[PDB]
């Protein structure tokens, strides 16, 4: 099981996958300050590792800020908005 | 301010390194199944994001048990020893 590098948006955005027993197949990453849409396949559980993610998440039209250790779900086959004020670390789950 | 990509032991760590005002310099990572031993700078403090890092800290001769969400530090100009049975993923802050 290879440790998976990933890069979006020029470098902004970095993860590494994994898959552990307890995390199913994830991801660790940081998104560097920016704005950011992403798609998704799998559905995505979101918990924030450090600093803020403001998200626009799918059926709703406010903005919502997530915070250390907070979590937001994003279903799958969709899509979900980020503003991201300074680097911020995330773990993402694809359910 | 570039996100910096990390790889150690033939790809079985790796690791995004960031600068945030909520975490100084930091980096987030992932250790696959193996045995690892990491000299220190900086002093750092590891949170465990997600399965259980196993570690040998200076000063002591007993292993230790970190598991998601629990912290710990290491020197600087040290060094530190880690069992990991499947992967676990990590905040690092470099203080």
């Amino acid at each position: 099981s290879m440790l998976q590098s990933n890069e979006y948006f020029s470098g902004k955005v970095k993860s590494i996958g994994f898959t552990s027993s307890s995390t199913g197949r994830a991801s660790v990453g940081v998104m560097a300050e920016g704005e950011y849409t992403f798609g998704t396949a799998e559905p995505e559980e979101m918990t924030v590792v450090s600093g803020a993610l403001k998200v626009l998440l799918p059926g709703t039209v406010e903005w919502k800020v997530y915070t250390a250790g907070e979590v937001f779900n994003v279903p799958g086959h969709s899509e979900f908005h980020l503003q991201v004020a300074e680097p911020a670390s995330y773990l993402c789950r694809y359910l």
